[PDB]
DNA sequence: CTTCAGCAGCACGTAGGGGAGAATTGG
RNA sequence: CUUGCUCGGUUCGCCGAGACUCCCCUACGUGCUGCUGAAG
DNA sequence: CCAATTC
């Protein structure tokens, strides 16, 4: 199950102001917070509408709004399986010196030697009955069926200054036959460049690609980033998540690219066939900018 | 003005916790 | 094989060679540096 | 049609 990886183009407000990003923030930092009898008095989090709803309640944690339960469910196991993993972590070790003492101990008593005293254990609570080495927050997003990446069709999506595609149809191809071009045009091989072409199949990249135009010690030409981005969306293939009223639109290019790579898809494919390859739960980056993917079983 | 000694990391590892849906269903 | 990333050739028009299991978190070594004390 | 249920 590899993943892929796409861009973001907008959104309505910064990830930040989300109440899914919010409220998992304020459930993590009730959770890691708690002591090892608070976890037990606390850990019947439910998996449905009431449950989930009065262990807001009990446990106190503000709710931004948020209620989905399949999205409420996600921000919850994480939570509480992190925390219950750290003491996996501490005690880990503590079976491996526990054997290592039993092991020791026949030894010294096969050997007629009285066992020998070991340390008893590594716990991860001090005195204030927390726990020592407390996880820090997780900004992830993770997603979930009820919302999932759908072709951008502008029919009930709000107005972006963006373009459209047709579900149906196939993708559209990379600028066939690159050495037919006018000159002056964008793309446009020079006749002394032709010769020593490349013949293998390899990526096709764009006229308006990052890598042609950048600083490097030999390149003269000027970066134009606020052009080079400009124009570089109009040949984008849009994706929208819809949580609530917020409206993450990205860029099915990456997908494009992973589904060419690994011996899957070809050029006569659809967007809907795009985005069919992949699970419906991506994962968000709030800071970064990103939004991860990852195919299906097959 | 040389060896240490218990701490911190702009950066590199590592090591070990966690994670990365969808099909049947109900107002 | 349209976005993204790495390394390069160029008349600067874009050309070539690549990688693609990713993220978060708490610890923990290393020179670097800082903070003290032994040593003629 | 689209939030909630088990798996």
């Amino acid at each position: 199950c590899p993943p892929a990886k796409v861009n973001i183009l907008a959104q309505s407000r910064p990830l930040s102001e989300w109440p899914i990003n919010l409220v998992s923030k304020g459930v993590q930092e009730y959770v890691y917070g708690l002591t090892a009898a608070e976890r037990e008095a606390n850990g019947d989090f439910g998996t449905s509408r009431k449950s989930l709803d009065r262990w807001f309640a009990r446990t106190g944690v503000p709710t931004h709004g948020y209620t989905t339960v399949q999205g409420l469910n996600l921000i919850l196991r994480h939570t509480f399986n992190r925390y219950d993993g750290v003491i996996k972590k501490v005690e880990t070790r503590n079976e491996k010196r526990r054997s290592k003492a039993t092991r020791i101990n026949v030894s010294r008593e096969a050997d007629g030697l009285p066992p020998i005293e070991a340390e008893p254990e590594e716990t991860a609570f001090g005195p204030d009955g927390k726990l020592k080495e407390r996880p820090g927050i997780n900004p992830s997003i993770y997603c979930y069926q009820q919302v999932s990446p759908v072709p951008y069709n502008p029919a009930k999506h709000p107005a972006l200054p963006f373009s459209g595609v047709d579900p149906g149809a196939p993708l559209p191809l990379g600028t066939p036959n690159r050495l037919s071009i006018p000159k002056g045009q964008p793309g446009y091989v020079p006749e002394w460049q032709r010769p020593h072409l490349s013949t293998k199949n390899k990526r096709i990249r764009k006229w308006y690609a990052r890598a042609n135009w950048r600083r490097k010690p030999g390149r003269k030409s000027v970066l134009d980033e606020a052009k080079l981005k400009e124009a570089a969306l109009k040949e984008a293939i849009p994706i929208i998540v819809t949580i609530g009223k917020d409206w993450i639109v990205m860029d099915a290019r990456g997908l494009l690219r992973a589904v060419y790579w690994r011996g899957i898809a070809k050029p006569g494919l659809s967007l809907k066939e795009l985005l069919g390859f992949f699970s419906g739960d991506p994962v968000l980056d709030p800071k970064r900018g990103i939004a991860t993917f990852t195919f299906k079983l097959g």
